[PDB]
């Protein structure tokens, strides 16, 4: 919302006369009490001669591209200079602004006699974006007949001294979207008496004696009050005042004729929008009623709407003459040739024009009004103030016709129902000690009938704010109205909290543990890659194919959300890569979304309760299962290129090891089990367990899902569910031998199919205690041994907790552990060493 | 009342006194104010802090409750001791 401040002044100065005030500091007082100024527009300044003119003669010059005109202006003292001007929105006898040689612009131009075209041109004709006066559209401004003469000084006639405020009211403040609203909130602020430009000894009530016309009403349509005058025998080719066409322009709205332009003028004054409809274009009754299924409308701009069962029309015998609320229809439209007009004055329901308009992409001046509830108590008045002023322009009569349903039975008050609040509630709320009698002082001043009893304050709120609707309501009235400014900082008593919780904490860990060895973190996009999983491969019965998907994506084709990181992982590792950083490795640590059925939802629970238990689980129950997962892919090298040597690049192995990382820092053991599964490769990929529970997978990608991905050869990926990791509070209490130990090195052959720490494990299970450390060594293969076996070399350290170990001792748990792998993986000793 | 406060518990009225002359100790008093005067082997009786433990060991520790005092908002750690 624009509005210029001259119209917000004339308006406060009524009942406080010869208020003014600097924009800086109404900018301030605006901002102080709640209204967001996006924008602050003092009118473009001019110098010298920029004057109005008169148009006397045009010449259409020919042969050149757009159509041209050489125009003679009376400028004054019977001056005419010659103009050339491009645009083509005027004609002989109209008034035009001029800016002649020598005049400065808005925006530094400086006009200078220009030879163009083949003619000399002494200055240009403006536009009201040269002026900076108004919005740029096609064409120069033209003023109405009368409003000055030529030689005018163009600063004066135009106003630029003016100041335009640009507003972003929100929208529990709709009675603020018009000079009466702001008018009203600024005698508030500054403690100044209020002239209502609505009250009747601004508006006199007009006569009325008998119905304007006829009219149905279905009120389940949600209608609070529909009234109707006409005025009759307007001349059609008169236009608006100078004045009353500025006013509008300034608050960013186009005049077109008197009947359009006196609504859109008091829909800006009080806040009411109205409508005119061409009386004889009318056939018949009209009727309020909802649309039916695939009913339909054309508009003023003459543009089909396709309806719903829930938009509000306004129809006759003959077709639609309004979306109720929200823009007027053909059908019914004032045109050049219109003599008498029915202007509408009427109360939507604001949950009805808020459907309506969104579905439709109708956001009118209208509809955002009724949008945030108009006051239902001045439809006649802003109607009887929109006849008087019609006829006064466009010289027709006003009828003393009226047609004004209130309802059925109709409502004689409009005021919302009273509050009930303690005197002082704003001065706890705030932690501030108000003067005595402030709260009752400010809630009057926003127009509320205050009535003491005690300390408890009796508060009915105006008809123009449905918004004061409970105590916290009227608090901020208050607040805002003294200002936030001199509400105190007091540090409140906070108890002894727990501090982070275990899960929190281990979190923190698992990312500082993956950053010290060399892994980045990323921000993953929950929304997956088109198509990621035929990429993949994965049958069409893959769990993970099962996709919440989301209804309104920002990529059409990339709807779906993230049943697994490794796609966003993977796309950072692509971009990476793109770059030229080809040697990286990414993790994250956030939600998947794993739905558990189709997308059922519960339906609405009272609001006014606390919902049951048994509510919550079921509205937990609905959504889908959203475990914490960290995932992480590697690429390039992982040890870089140096003068150590030439770098080791990315192999499964460190994705394993990125595994072990990751439960190290959650204070778990893991174990390594051969698996297929997609995307990884068949033959490097191992599934995670703790205990005997999966908990995810990790290894090398399949080469072919690395190739239809256009991911780098060789990457390898990892992903657990950290919902499946356990808690775990170890409190060790390490046995710590200071006796000598004993060292000794044996060989195993196994089938090759064995893995290595089934062969480590059985040789800890034979050995006993006093096996202190082992640790596979060598892993080597050749003919001599078979074809299909391999020797493990095992380093072991043995010690005992009371004495030296002998060396027949050490052997004795030697021989065991060689026995124990015998019998569990059939290992075959090769030999043994210290 | 001094014990009770730093006890945080209501003993019932007269206990301070009481165990005050238990200890061996002369006590008068003067509306809401206790003169003291301990005997010759409690040479470690000599501020009210000394009075206060003399009443709060002989009902017992036990009642005293266990209440969290509201802490203010701390600035938590140190950049250096972050840096550790």
């Amino acid at each position: 919302m624009r509005l210029p401040y001259s119209w917000l002044r004339e308006v406060v100065a009524v009942g406080a006369s010869g208020w003014d005030v600097t924009p800086g500091e109404l900018e301030q007082t605006l901002l102080r009490i709640g209204h967001e100024v996006e924008e602050v527009i003092p009118l473009g300044p001019v110098d010298g001669p920029v004057t109005v003119g008169r148009v006397a003669d045009i010449e259409e010059l020919t042969g050149y591209k757009k159509p041209i005109r050489a125009c003679a202006v009376d400028i004054g003292d019977r001056q005419y200079r010659e103009i050339i001007c491009g645009a083509t929105n005027f004609a002989v006898g109209d008034l035009v602004v001029v800016a002649l040689p020598g005049a400065t612009l808005p925006g530094g131009f400086t006009i200078s006699a220009r030879k163009a075209y083949g003619r000399n041109s002494d200055g240009m004709i403006c536009s009201a974006a040269e002026l900076n006066l108004g919005a740029d559209h096609s064409g120069i401004l033209v003023l109405p007949p009368g409003a000055a003469e030529p030689g005018a000084d163009g600063a004066g006639v135009l106003g630029l001294d003016d100041v335009v405020f640009h507003l972003a009211i929100t929208p529990d403040r709709g009675y603020c979207m018009s000079v009466r609203g702001l008018a009203r909130e600024l005698a508030c602020a500054y403690d100044l008496d209020f002239v209502d430009p609505a009250s009747n000894s601004r508006v006199p009530p007009l006569p009325i004696e008998g119905p304007a016309w006829p009219l149905t009403v279905q009120p389940e349509t949600g209608v609070r009050r529909f009234a109707l005058r006409p005025v009759i025998g307007i001349d059609p080719a008169a236009v608006s005042p100078w004045w009353l066409q500025r006013r509008l322009l300034l608050c960013g709205i186009r005049a077109t004729c008197p009947a359009v332009d006196v609504t859109n003028y008091v829909m800006l004054e009080l806040g009411h929008p109205m409508h005119a409809h061409d009386r004889n274009r009318i056939s018949g009754t009209l009727g309020v009623r909802f649309a039916r299924s695939g009913e339909t409308a054309v508009t003023l701009d003459g543009i089909e709407r396709k309806l719903d069962t829930a938009d509000v029309l306004i129809v006759d015998d003959a077709a639609t003459a309004a979306i109720g609320g929200v823009m007027g229809a053909a059908s019914t439209e004032v045109r050049a040739d219109s003599t008498d007009v029915l202007l509408e004055a009427a109360i939507w329901d604001p949950a009805a024009v808020s459907r309506t308009q969104r579905r439709l992409h109708l956001p009118s001046e209208a509809a955002r009004r009724y949008e945030r509830t108009v006051d239902p108590a001045i439809s006649v008045a802003a109607l009887d103030r929109c006849a008087r002023l019609l006829a006064d322009i466009a010289g027709g009569e006003v009828s003393p016709t009226l047609t004004d349903w209130r309802g059925d039975p109709p409502c004689d008050d409009w005021s919302p129902p009273p509050i009930r609040m303690g005197v002082d509630v704003p001065d706890r709320i705030a932690g501030v000690a108000y003067p005595q009698g402030t709260t009752a002082r400010r809630l009057a001043q926003i127009g509320a009938v205050v009535t003491h009893d005690g300390d408890t304050l009796t508060v009915t709120p105006p008809s123009w704010r449905p918004d004061l609707r409970q105590p916290a309501d009227l608090v901020e009235e208050v607040l805002r109205l003294e200002g936030l400014e001199v509400i105190p900082s007091v540090l409140p008593p906070a108890p002894a909290g727990r501090g982070l919780t275990a899960g929190q904490q281990r979190r923190r860990t698992i990312g500082r543990s993956l950053a010290l060895s060399g892994y980045v973190e990323i921000l993953p996009t929950p929304f997956l890659p088109a198509g990621v999983f035929d990429l993949w491969g994965l049958e069409a019965d893959d769990s993970r194919r099962m996709t919440t998907r989301v209804l309104n994506p920002l990529e059409a084709d990339r709807p779906q959300l993230a049943t697994t990181l490794l796609p966003a992982l993977l796309e950072a590792l692509v971009r990476n890569v793109s770059r030229g950083l080809v040697d990286v490795a990414l993790f994250a640590i956030a939600q998947v979304v794993q739905p558990t059925e189709q997308t059922r939802g519960v339906g609405l629970i009272p609001v006014d309760r606390r919902p049951t238990d048994d509510e919550i689980a079921m509205l937990d129950a609905s959504l889908p299962r959203q475990p914490q997962h960290v995932a992480a892919v590697l690429a390039g090298l992982r040890e870089p290129r140096g003068p150590w040597g030439p770098g080791r690049p990315v192999e499964a192995a460190d994705a394993f090891e990125a595994v072990r990382i990751i439960a190290r820092a959650s204070r778990v053991d893991v174990t390594l089990r051969p698996a297929q599964y997609l995307p990884w490769h068949p033959g490097r990929c191992a599934q995670v367990f703790v205990g005997e529970s999966s908990v995810g997978h990790a290894g090398q990608l399949h080469p072919a899902v690395i190739e239809r991905s256009g991911l780098p050869k060789g990457t390898c990926a990892v992903e657990l569910n950290l919902d499946a990791i356990p808690c775990s509070a170890p409190l060790p209490a390490p046995r710590v031998s200071p006796y000598p130990a004993v060292f000794q090195d044996v060989s195993l052959v196994v089938a090759a199919d064995i893995p290595a720490q089934a062969v480590a494990d059985a040789v800890r299970a034979g050995a006993g205690d006093l096996l202190e450390d082992i640790a596979l060594f060598d892993v080597f293969t050749g003919p001599q041994i078979g074809e299909h076996r391999k020797s493990l070399t095992f380093a072991l350290r043995f010690r005992a907790p009371d004495r030296t170990l002998t060396e027949d001792d050490a052997s004795a748990a030697r021989d065991a552990a060689v026995q124990s792998a015998a019998e569990r993986v059939g290992a075959v000793l090769r030999g043994w060493k210290l």
